[PDB]
């Protein structure tokens, strides 16, 4: 048994900072709906269950948003503008939708505190970012570069390169850090502590982030007859498994968001970071920016 | 003499599409203004010249504007939100600030057509870019991706990768073209078509944009005592050389742009693009994903 064995994917529940919705095709039904949804959002699972989704839609966002969500270029088109008119009192989304194991996923986050223009945050993150990446002159260089960039755009307390080896045991070869958070560059660690469910789910989806690792998870509910086990791999809300929980609780880790970092197709290791003390609720824009950065990095994996 | 000699970087005038201006340090005066401010911003050049920069921005983005104009980090912080109140009656404008030999150059286009938000097209393109690009398993494939993302973009009639071989001639190793283009691929140009100080000067601005090959050159006024040769290296709206001007109306080409692709260091193509008929006023966020894309390109040059 052991580690290798949790089925990470359907843990049943998301992490409660944002909401998940399942939707049906092409209705746009609601058949699933996280419980935190009364905190969020302002309704009920009873009044969500079964609604189509324009119902809560302010109406002049609603026929793009709808038309978005049947398109499949889905992304292609995240994050979705997404306006929850309730009380009403307007709330503000970013969506991120998905198709996996034929369901259509749309999590809800709360748009950031504003105000800078939409996106310029992200166009100077990644120009800026690209050419320090592109100064660096070997493949420690670049792993300086790019743990540097990280920790500059989300200030996580430690953010470092953890490459894998050849038995998927794993090494710090880099790490920026503020002197607060103990050096962990140059330890090697088993393979065991990133398990193999793990490791191929992050083959697949390369952006993981738990913004607490202290949350009561958000169970999700559905109609009768739908619900069975959601496949959550490519969710970003998914509750992640609490013996990683655990884990971060000992190594003294707060909060946490981890990159994969792919070479002809296998993962060849993670852009890991964690706050020491504190959460981190690293904003759409600057999540999206890092996980760029990674991709460029995982090209460049030639040199 | 032939080709290598002309000084392409002093022409004395600017493509009149937007305006140039030069801006003493710390004061902002301006010491140098094109002369086409007239049809483009409403001043002539004796209410500019001499005058401080602030007089003619609207207040309440006046102090964030001549922050950014002292901060170098100037680029990185282009574009500049430069709105223009003289009638007035707002005007805006993407501003391009540069340092070059000492002058402090600030670059006036108009403002897209708007409406979408600012940036997004940008956090698209080079989005779904990269993830293209990184599809390519071989040079050719990757030649192939970029020039049918560029011209998906932009709207050329013609994308080309045009790579130099040891004796600076060249040849289109990959097209994308609208059928009405005749196809250049396989082509191969002698070393002059692109000369010795053009080649140069691509190696260290890694942009040139010719919306239309038909225009009257708008002259850069300056105060008595400036100008002397304005260097215009770095300059977007450089008049470009008149014989290449030629060049392009025998080419049948009305509008053209290119991305210098750059390998260790030294000049190792082009990315060229060509409007056969009518012009092509490329929107700034597309121009700047389209070299963000021949960056990214630039540093695949290992496979
Ligand atoms: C057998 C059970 C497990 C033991 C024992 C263990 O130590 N982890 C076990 C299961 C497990 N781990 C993860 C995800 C995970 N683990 C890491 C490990 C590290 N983070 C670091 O910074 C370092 C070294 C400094 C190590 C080593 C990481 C980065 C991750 C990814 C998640 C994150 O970024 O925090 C999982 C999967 C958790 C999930 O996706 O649900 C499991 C089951
Ligand atoms: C000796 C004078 C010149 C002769 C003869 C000639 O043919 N060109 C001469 C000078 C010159 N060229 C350029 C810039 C330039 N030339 C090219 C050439 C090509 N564009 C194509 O698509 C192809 C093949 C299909 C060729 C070959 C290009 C791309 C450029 C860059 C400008 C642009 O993108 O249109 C200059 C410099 C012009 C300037 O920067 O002021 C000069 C002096």
């Amino acid at each position: 048994t052991n580690c290798d064995r949790e089925p990470i994917h359907i843990p049943g529940a998301i992490q409660p900072h944002g909401v998940l919705l399942v939707l049906s095709e092409p209705g746009l039904v609601l058949t699933h709906a996280s419980e935190n949804a009364p905190a969020v959002l302002g309704n009920s699972a009873e009044q969500l269950l079964g609604a189509p989704l324009g119902h809560f839609i302010e109406p002049s966002v609603r026929e793009p948003l709808e038309a978005d969500l049947r398109s499949a270029r889905l992304k292609q088109l995240n994050p979705l503008k997404v306006v929850w008119r309730v009380d009403g009192v307007d709330r503000f989304f970013d969506g991120i939708a998905h198709r996996h194991q034929g369901r259509l996923i749309l999590e809800l986050e709360p748009s950031s505190h504003r105000e800078a223009v939409p996106f310029l945050s992200f166009f100077h993150a990644v120009r800026d970012g690209l050419s320090r990446l592109r100064d660096a002159r070997d493949l420690q260089e670049l792993c300086e570069a790019v743990v540097q960039e990280v920790r500059g755009l989300t200030g996580f307390d430690r953010a470092i390169i953890y490459r894998f080896d050849a038995e998927w045991n794993g090494s710090v070869i880099a790490e920026a850090r503020d002197a607060r958070a103990d050096p962990y560059l140059g330890l090697h660690f088993p393979a065991s502590d990133i398990p193999r469910q793990a490791r191929e789910l992050y083959q697949l989806n390369w952006l993981r982030i738990i913004p607490t690792i202290d949350y009561q998870p958000a169970r999700v509910r559905a109609l009768p007859g739908h619900g069975e086990p959601l496949d959550l791999s490519f969710s970003v809300l998914r509750s992640v498994s609490p013996i990683h929980l655990e884990y971060l609780h000992n190594m003294g880790v707060q909060a946490s968001m981890s990159i994969s970092l792919m070479k002809d197709g296998k993962l060849w290791g993670l852009i890991s970071c964690h706050q020491v003390s504190g959460t981190r609720y690293v904003p759409y824009e600057v999540r999206t920016a890092c996980e760029f950065l990674g991709e460029v990095m995982s090209s460049l994996l030639a040199a």
